């Protein structure tokens, strides 16, 4: 599913990531639109032989299962496909492990790069939350 802008919020809003670990619901619509332009579907191979996957590009070596990246821990004991569903609560679940980690969204490269500094709030502006 490709979700639209405020939809993304909505749902985003809805499965409790607005303000979670203390980051707006911005900063969360941002990385979304930048790890996989809002795309449920989204995969992208990495250099290592793992993949990211879903709405938040969540990786394959330390968060889900997809049966053929070496070094996998599945913390977030989950099969990768779950990520890539119409419905965010998989992805929602499994971002909430990770910005927990320690180094909060800097987790996210593209929320790094292009998210984090910026004003985010325009993410969710003109949205009906």
């Amino acid at each position: 599913k490709v979700f639209g802008r405020c939809e993304l919020a909505a749902a985003m809003k809805r499965h409790g990531l607005d303000n979670y670990r203390g980051y707006s619901l911005g900063n969360w619509v941002c990385a979304a639109k930048f790890e996989s332009n809002f795309n449920t579907q989204a995969t992208n191979r990495n250099t290592d032989g793992s993949t990211d996957y879903g709405i938040l590009q969540i990786n394959s070596r330390w968060w889900c299962n997809d049966g053929r990246t070496p070094g996998s821990r599945n913390l977030c004991n989950i099969p990768c496909s779950a990520l890539l569903s119409s419905d965010i609560t998989a992805s929602v679940n499994c971002a909430k492990k990770i910005v927990s980690d320690g180094n909060g969204m800097n987790a996210w490269v593209a929320w790094r790069n292009r998210c984090k500094g910026t004003d985010v709030q325009a993410w969710i502006r003109g949205c009906r939350l």
